[PDB]
């Protein structure tokens, strides 16, 4: 059999950022189980363990493209300047209108390059592709309700949802109370005040 959507899975990943930092890892005596395809872990992530093997372990590179930036590639577009050179200013990085069927599409040259230019937005947010080894453990398939709610051999043994409130984990709000510690005992007295 072969891994695939409505099969909940238990596969333990590492994941780990090019800048050299690991967001999450999952222990092979720790298996995350799931439904594949729709349970949780990143799409990128269910759709490449498709068609694999229960046991064995592979790595799978899934971020921007599917799973954390989720870069725009209907954004992208390079064409030559063929197609509009008199926009009374013509350079790389000045910013430009395309009209696609799926609307108006604003875009903003970052480069020209041989045969057509460049345009995109920025990717600073995006572009983000991050690697991780996956190993699957087992694949079997959700009753109803496990597929129903997204759950496998549990719905409503699973802990609370989405219940819990009045946390915030931001700021910005108020700072600077009362300096530091207590009034600590300064305010002035030059003069000496047995000094070095």
């Amino acid at each position: 059999m072969k891994v695939a959507k409505d099969l909940v899975v238990s596969l333990a990943y590492q994941v780990r950022t090019e800048d050299g930092v690991l967001v999450d890892e999952s222990p092979v005596s720790a298996p995350l189980d799931y439904l594949h395809g729709h349970g949780s872990l990143i799409s990128g992530l269910e759709t490449a363990l498709e068609g694999h093997e229960v046991g064995d372990k592979f790595d799978v590179a899934v971020g921007a493209n599917d799973a954390y930036g989720q870069y725009d590639e209907n954004l992208v577009q390079r064409v030559p300047k063929d197609v509009f050179m008199g926009v009374d200013e013509l350079q790389v990085g000045m910013r430009f209108l395309a009209e696609t069927d799926q609307g108006p599409v604003p875009v903003e040259i970052t480069a020209v390059e041989d045969d057509h230019v460049v345009v995109d937005g920025n990717h600073m947010l995006a572009g983000q592709n991050l690697k991780f080894n996956v190993e699957v453990v087992a694949i079997r398939e959700a009753t109803e309700e496990e597929l129903a709610h997204g759950h496998v051999h549990g719905a409503h043994d699973h802990h609370h949802d989405h219940d819990h409130d009045g946390c915030c984990g931001g700021h910005g709000h108020d700072h600077g109370h009362e300096h530091g510690g207590e009034g600590c005992c300064g305010g002035k007295g030059n003069g000496g005040c047995g000094c070095h």
